[PDB]
């Protein structure tokens, strides 16, 4: 039948991340679960001066048509190459990944529930929400640990890009979410419930 | 052990109508607890003081009473809840029974403010809705269903019920585990609670 298609949303380093990908595991081979921030339009050919000032907080920076043809071929039954985005290097890497069809899909990414098509897709729409202080932190620890930026560059891009974004563009798609996940890295009864309710809706796509 | 599951939000932010939405799906497998109907008996004190009592700070609900039915239907036993009557400012002298259930749900304004009561719930909730449009809906029903003046439900919102929703209740949201929106009119969260309810049924 149809998957069962969740939508999670939330600033930077709010949880999302991490709640997707233990739902995910919670549920095993039955899910396939496609990362917007890896999605970002290829700039491989303009130079690094130019993909440094890049807004990657704005819907524009995103390659929405690719994102959403994807999600597309996996309602449809069929795999995908999945890009990868190297945040190091500040582009599209060469690599990609393949993501097998499912009958659970997850769409996880800070705007995720920004497009009315992307919305359209969803049968549960769940925003991930924190504090910006505490969002901040984890934000400028995993930039700092994993993607080679400095800690002055992170409060640059911070208080320039992310946070203007985060307030015009990503906490306005909360009014869209049925159900607001505080704590969402470390949240055992937040998750037991949305893997209940995809448990449930798995079981009606067997049963007749 | 039944399931336990406290919902928690402002005034008027529909948590009252997800409580009794989720009661009406999961039938009698439900038994609801609302805890304005366990102000503290206060037909001793003069009609003017009684209108003064602040109804928004914790001490003003007979909570050792709560307490002991939510423990007495947790042991699969009856209770004889008291009915408070909102024109009259009193506790009514006639109760109602609430049969046990293998779910059970505490819902009020504060009831994740005690910890003896968190300590109960299986399941926390708060449902989120600003204080504009909260207060609209609170000045509504005060003055079509309990007998206040417009000019009142301004003095006791601002005196009182703003204050301590900003002082007790809305802090309490951060022991939830999940928030719901539109409380009133959600069925995906109102499909997704019963979901668990059933399962944990199931067990
Ligand atoms: N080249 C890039 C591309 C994206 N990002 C950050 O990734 C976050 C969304 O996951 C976004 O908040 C965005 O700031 C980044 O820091 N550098
Ligand atoms: N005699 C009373 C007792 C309670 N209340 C209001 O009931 C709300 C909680 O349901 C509380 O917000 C409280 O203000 C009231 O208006 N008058």
């Amino acid at each position: 039948p149809k998957p069962f298609v969740i939508g999670i949303a939330g600033g930077t380093a709010s949880g999302k991340t991490t709640l997707a990908q233990a739902l995910a595991r919670t549920l095993g081979e039955r899910v396939a679960l496609l990362p917007m921030d890896h999605y970002y339009k290829d700039l491989g050919h303009l130079p690094l001066e130019e993909r440094l000032r890049v807004n990657y907080d704005h819907p524009d920076a995103f390659d929405l048509a690719l994102y959403l043809e994807h999600a597309q071929a996996l309602l449809r039954g069929l795999p995908v190459e999945m890009p990868v985005y190297d945040f190091r290097a500040y582009t599209r890497s060469p690599r990609r990944t393949p993501v097998r069809p499912a009958p659970v899909v997850i769409l996880e990414g800070i705007l995720v529930l920004y497009p009315k098509e992307l919305r359209d897709l969803m049968d549960l729409k769940v925003f991930v929400d924190a504090d910006a202080d505490e969002r901040f932190i984890r934000r400028l620890k995993r930039d700092v640990l994993e993607r080679g930026r400095s800690l002055e560059g992170v409060v640059a891009q911070y208080l320039e890009q992310v946070k203007p974004m985060h307030l015009h563009f990503v906490e306005p798609t909360k009014r869209y979410a049925d159900v607001i996940v505080p704590r969402g890295g470390q949240n055992p009864v937040a998750l037991e419930m949305l893997a209940a309710k995809a448990l449930a809706r798995l079981a009606r796509m067997g049963a007749a």
